[PDB]
């Protein structure tokens, strides 16, 4: 191929998780693939990290992906089962689950198992969106270590709502709750992803769940990069020009001639668009690498196409090659410029970009 | 339990070809289905259309993958090709081209192959994307008169730039330079796409062009719907809820602590985000069905999960049927209220979200 391609680099991949055991030294680590490893590929990243310690995902769906894949490490259902008739599957298949409401306890109360299941009690510690509330939380907790079908000790889990933002006290405060909370209890802790991971030392306890950073990627919004804390970037997004054209003064470029031209100059158009995952959001003067100098993307971004302006007598041809984010540009850049977060840019791509591993 | 998925409505997708035949009754109907027809799944709206004239793609990539599913059909190449070793492949599979610049026709008059092509001159009209610019068009286009390898008459292609925007000149200064060039030549002429084929009859010749309207959504960005034009809306985005949990005033939720509730209440958490497609930039407030009725988004939109403001008592619980837009809530509702293009909505969908089809 030479058009929509995700290029992996497996070699960043291993680099990266050997560099978080160094940020996270007395840690274990939870390889989060979810939503396809990020967009590099559930199956290809778990293959890369044999290593891991275990594996994070978000639906039960990409678990049982995994295991057909081959995949034999431990897999954490991040939000637990949705369905009692799942538990069978999840016991057989040695998934590990979280637990945040009713159902699923009751589930595991009166489910018939031939064996029991590793469980992490979801403790919700301000983000407000899964997990036990505290005042629920002792309740809940001890009908757990009750349950024939759990095997113990129960574990705790929580996920940080604004890790990002050092000097809000957030963290702090869901620290202090899920600190008493976990106060003579037995079983593993966990509350930090990357951001906790790489701001909050005080936050690894026993695992941490690295996501985007594991993919070299920055989870903040200050402009940093993986490389601020020695990541390397996996993904690349390249593709190919399609055409080089000539173009006047004073003329529009795509919809909405959102775009006009001031000189007579060459534009580039590349094989890329929304229909691949690009964001259509896109301002003209967005960067792109056209064989390896970076041009500006003038006019709306389409489904299957986006222009760039290359240069009154620019030599490109084409079928040259054009990287819309990877090696000599961060996707971290391409946020910036956009104003589209890295996670969603990497993440939002769709089944029409192909996908090479490299190393 | 369901999570996301995309549900496809064949007979909507029938009865709106059959309603764009009624609106453009004297042209052919190229069924553009590029980008897996924008989210609906390029094979199978291929066979829910066997009535169609032809199908649109964007790359040869996406004609050969209908092939191999037996579509049989003529398959128009929107860009033409990217590489001259392609030209055997497209002459055998019976591919129609674009042809815009000077490597392709190069590659028409040099290739041996064993069938001539049939092609579609693609013209600059305004766009300024791809195509031949009108004062190096009659050259170029005597030279594919003049080829073996091109099965004549040679047809004229072209694209709107702002059909869509009926109110500026745009459109008829195109057409009159599309006009203008195909005085005295025979083949047939294309110019118009969705917004043509509804706004601008003149621009309708011999054959049309519908992708967006084809499935039931408006190319416009004035709250038309594509129930304006009579057609029926194709995909429904589905998912479910995956927890209902108690809330209290004062309290904020998801990352970044961007919306703080104002009393205590009652929030649904649907297994629905943006590594599914949904976009992230969706602010709180946005209209969601949660068992057919409308709940607002409270909070960041997720990689996986989004939470919704049910209310004090609702009676809603984990199981429950969500609906991101369909029957009930048109993707030009969303795109309104998120400020993302119902064209972007409905195709830069990831592999995660499951695809139905019903009817
Ligand atoms: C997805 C997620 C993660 C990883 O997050 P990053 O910000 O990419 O590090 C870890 N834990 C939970 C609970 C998550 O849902
Ligand atoms: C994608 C495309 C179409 C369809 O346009 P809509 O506005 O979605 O109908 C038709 N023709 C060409 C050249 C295209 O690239």
């Amino acid at each position: 191929m030479q058009a929509a391609t995700v290029v992996i680099n497996r070699r960043a991949l291993r680099h990266n998780l050997q560099r978080l055991r160094e940020l996270a030294p007395a840690s274990k680590m939870v390889a989060v693939v979810k939503a396809n490893a990020y967009g590099h590929g559930l199956l290809e990243t778990a293959r890369t990290l044999p290593d891991a310690d275990a594996f994070g995902v978000a639906r039960l769906e990409e678990a049982l992906r995994l295991r057909a894949g081959g995949i034999t490490k431990p897999v954490l259902l991040l939000e637990g089962f949705f369905d009692a008739r799942d538990l069978p599957t999840i016991s057989a298949q040695h998934f590990h689950t979280a637990v945040h409401n009713e159902e699923q306890l009751a589930a595991l109360e009166e489910a018939s198992l031939d064996e029991p299941v590793t469980v992490w009690m979801k403790l919700d510690t301000g983000m407000h969106r899964l997990g036990v509330r505290p005042e629920q939380a002792e309740a809940f907790y001890h009908r757990l270590t009750q349950c024939k079908n759990v095997r113990q000790p129960v574990n705790i889990v929580s996920h940080f709502a604004r890790a990002d933002e050092p000097k809000c006290g957030a963290t702090e405060k869901q620290l202090a709750i899920f600190n008493t909370f976990c106060e003579g209890k037995p079983g593993q802790r966990s509350i930090a992803a990357s951001g906790g991971i790489l701001l909050w030392p005080q936050s690894h306890f026993d695992w941490v769940r690295p996501g985007i950073i594991l993919y070299g990627v920055s989870p903040l919004e200050d402009r940093s990069t993986g490389a601020d804390f020695g990541c390397q970037p996996v993904m690349s997004l390249t593709s190919s020009l399609i055409a080089v054209r000539e173009h006047k003064a004073g003329e529009p470029v795509g919809y909405g001639g959102t775009w006009v031209s001031e000189r007579d100059t060459r534009l580039g158009v590349v094989a890329m668009g929304y229909g691949d995952g690009y964001p259509r959001a896109a301002p003209s003067g967005t960067p792109v690498l056209v064989n390896g100098r970076e041009v500006p993307i003038v006019g709306r971004v389409a489904m299957d196409m986006i222009c760039v302006d290359l240069g009154p007598q620019a030599q490109d041809k084409a079928g040259d090659p054009v990287i819309l984010w990877g090696e000599g540009l961060p996707v971290e850049r391409i946020a910036e410029m956009t104003k589209v977060s890295a996670y969603e840019l990497i993440t939002r791509l769709t089944s029409r970009v192909a996908m090479k591993y490299v190393d």
